[PDB]
């Protein structure tokens, strides 16, 4: 299972990637593959959709009037604009915590042009700046409605994270041994589980947007996959920012799927069963993750749009607004262009 | 043959990065080997010595006078420091030439620090910062030197790209149809090659600076070459640049290597004979060449320090000034230790 994304100069290999990628149905049930599809991986921030869900099914926490974007923001490894940043002390104020309660810090902007005006202002990035800011108010909030103390709600120990943990190997459907846990840039335990579990997650999210516009019955659990789902595909912005690969990807689907980075090249996307999903074989959602086994972001990207092209997952029209990311530019610094990156990598079902 | 260089976060496998790596005698016989160590690669700037030496070779190149840090500067991938910026403008004003002269383009720098003095500034890099205006201001002076014109220096069918790729063949002791040629980021021909003859250019850098230095007969082209590693190891700071691996590898050896960073994460280094060479199994001097597969830069130098440790190269005091190489930081955004760095290879021998 040798599955490659390969940059060159003039045809000359520069650099290999290479690729691991799920794509399972709704129970899980592994469909199509790269590499290898059960490769035990850190899911880092594409995991806190399975975060905002334990946030959500804490008691209490309805009572702060969260609303929509919001939720997106507990989902998102955000840009630090100036929007996030508002909205993360905007969501601080409703549980009447401060910034000195969160437990992340500061770091450059995940947005080049971000940073850039940071630079030239001397900026000095601090807590509310994270990109994972709204998913420790998040935290915050559970740690308040529980009456557990606000200390320490992002530690392994605290009931927050034990929320967390479980929940993580529910969705997973693994016994709590089959799961590992490191500690993320971010300050929050992270785990680690095959890959299909990621797909298994989104395709458990689509799954339930799915049942809920159907008018189906629903756990309270279901329920609150579906509100996560429509969250991060109506307020796509927030989960990242402009310019983003996840944003502006699922603005170009336009509710009919959702995404999600996560650090260290991995990626995972939840799709509502539609004709795409049909031809390929499930008759209902779908999820889909990705690990490049080194790590290379602009890789990842590249080989997430062309996954999405050879699964027939949109159209060229919508898939063409992420062209820029699917062949990426190779041009020197004279105008140039040296090179290419190629796919040899090989779907099997 | 899978061997990896590899990360974790609290012992969780993180990514994994696939090494290649070759360890040659002077005639570039391989001593040792991780991954392929034939693997064709694109030498990129690891190739520049061998463009000074074109350009060294060139008739009436003599004439211009350019010192040790001119060639220092030839040979580099700096951080567009001031200094290098101001030795670029002397280099141009020896060889009467300005700045519309050359033919490479501005870039951010490969330093964070300069780079954000001038996000700081606006000031937008020009042809004179690129990381390569020292080897494009020689090849602009061989140009001139023969009467070739200054216009097209860096295209294929330039004379001076022809020496250019006439004496990278020479060097890798291959036929010109063995080296492979695309166009680099300062937009001059750029060699492939496989990647023990990258080691072997730089075994002959170090034997021929052994050879000067004991004083035995010397063709031009070795005291060239000679001459290429002396200023190199000397002026290692035009090489790269304050903080730069290159600068704080050759300052910490004193002489004793040279190295030159490859973009997307090759690494050369030419190993003068030594206790540890000897140690090694030769009887001269040394080469050392390594590809991280994907490309990683960050782990391309913590394995090429881990690859001297175990080769035996400098003493523990020396290497340790590249420590934070060796296994770079994984401390998160509050402090917390996250993870760290492993090398799960083993160097195979013969
Ligand atoms: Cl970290």
């Amino acid at each position: 299972s040798e599955d490659f994304v390969v940059t060159d100069r003039g045809g000359i290999v520069e650099n290999s990637h290479r690729v691991h990628a799920a794509v399972v149905d709704a129970k899980g049930r592994l469909l199509y593959a790269l590499g290898n599809p059960t490769r035990m991986t850190l899911a880092r921030s594409a995991a806190k959709p399975a975060q905002a869900l334990a946030i959500l099914e804490t008691e209490g926490v309805a009572g702060y009037g969260f609303d929509d974007a919001d939720i997106a923001l507990m989902c998102a490894s955000h840009s630090s604009e100036d929007r996030h940043i508002a909205r993360t002390r905007a969501m601080l104020s409703k549980i009447k915590a401060e910034e000195a309660d969160l437990r992340c810090g500061g770091h450059p902007s995940l947005s080049e042009m971000v940073n850039r005006s940071w630079i030239k202002q001397d900026f000095i990035p601090t807590a509310v700046c994270s990109n994972c800011s709204g998913a420790h108010v998040g935290m915050l909030a559970g740690a308040r409605a529980i009456g557990a103390g606000t200390d320490g709600y992002h530690l392994p120990d605290h009931p927050m994270q034990g929320r967390v943990k479980r929940t993580v190997a529910e969705l997973c459907d693994l016994d709590a041994g089959d799961v590992e846990w490191g500690t993320d840039g971010c300050n929050l335990p992270t785990p680690a589980f095959p890959l299909d579990r990621l797909g298994r997650i989104y395709a458990k999210l689509a799954s339930a947007a799915d049942g809920s516009d159907a008018g189906e019955g629903q756990s309270t659990r279901c329920a609150a996959l579906a509100h996560i789902f429509r969250a991060m595909a109506r307020h796509p912005e927030m989960v990242a920012g402009e310019g983003r690969y996840c944003t502006m990807l699922m603005r170009a689907f336009d509710g009919a799927l959702v995404g999600k980075l996560g650090a260290d090249a991995s990626y995972a996307i939840g799709v509502r069963a539609s004709d795409a999903t049909r031809q390929l074989g499930t008759d209902g959602a779908l999820g889909i993750s990705v690990k490049i086994e080194d790590g290379n972001l602009e890789m990842l990207y590249a080989v997430v749009t062309e996954l999405l092209e050879r699964l027939g997952i949109g159209s060229p029209d919508v898939r063409s607004q992420l062209a820029s990311f699917h062949h990426p530019q190779r041009v020197n610094t004279m105008g140039v262009t040296t090179g290419g990156v190629s796919f040899p990598f090989k779907l099997r079902g």
